[PDB]
């Protein structure tokens, strides 16, 4: 197996750890932890290109998109490979986050070792919201933390 | 020409910013950058296994050791992958960091993308002192800052 692990951080309260787990190559991938400090519901949840953080969050460029398609959600064929959709931040501003996803992988000339996971500060309208930027962006707004993507244990 | 980017923080007043690029998978990496708030002097400048700052720079593991070899200076034949030596921190506190290695590289089944560079207390004695510590870190001492090793534009 391969087994990543993201520590986010950003200019405000949003910290979190966020664990990736293959079993095989180009095979589904796990993605699991938790975010703490987030505003109670939906959050764009996303692998950018760059492990660049010389800016912060703004350095590392936009989702991972190699394929050179449109945003969408995580279910559609239309995504960028970053495309992870959404977590759910409770009422007390924790996300427990559990996605399984066969798109991004830890392995391969696409794998995400080294690149960015981002949560942003409002939903993934998730290609829907009618304009360029919900096909750019999903019009999810600021990068609240991010952290580059690095080999665990 | 693959290029990576690593920024270094810690607890302390330590902070940098690190370049790699390799132009051939065989070929030489070109490791160069400035870190500030260093002692006057020379700091052990190694990669750690892990890219996982979890529990700050601690989490980075032992030095990256593919081959399972003992410390070395990064011109000596015995040393860890991870071993680039020392840095020279100037009476400002700033390391202007200018290296070139053929061992670590940006590639292939030992690629350090996404394992982490620390910069540590004191110098490093190049596996050479006598004692166990010395076979394992150089004595270099603790983590000063560290960061994981990302892809670059
Ligand atoms: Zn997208
Ligand atoms: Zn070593």
């Amino acid at each position: 197996a391969t087994k990543v692990v993201c520590v986010l951080k950003g200019d405000g309260p949003v910290q979190g750890i966020i664990n990736f787990e293959q079993k095989e190559s180009n095979g589904p991938v796990k993605v699991w932890g938790s975010i703490k400090g987030l505003t109670e519901g939906l959050h764009g949840f996303h692998v950018h290109e760059f492990g660049d953080n010389t800016a912060g969050c703004t350095s590392a460029g936009p989702h991972f998109n190699p394929l050179s398609r449109k945003h969408g959600g995580p279910k559609d064929e239309e995504r960028h490979v970053g495309d992870l959709g959404n977590v759910t931040a409770d009422k007390d501003g924790v996300a427990d986050v559990s996605i399984e996803d066969s798109v991004i992988s830890l392995s391969g000339d696409h794998c995400i070792i080294g690149r960015t996971l981002v949560v942003h500060e409002k939903a993934d309208d998730l290609g829907k919201g009618g304009n360029e930027e919900s096909t750019k962006t999903g019009n999810a707004g600021s990068r609240l933390a991010c952290g580059v993507i690095g080999i665990a244990q």
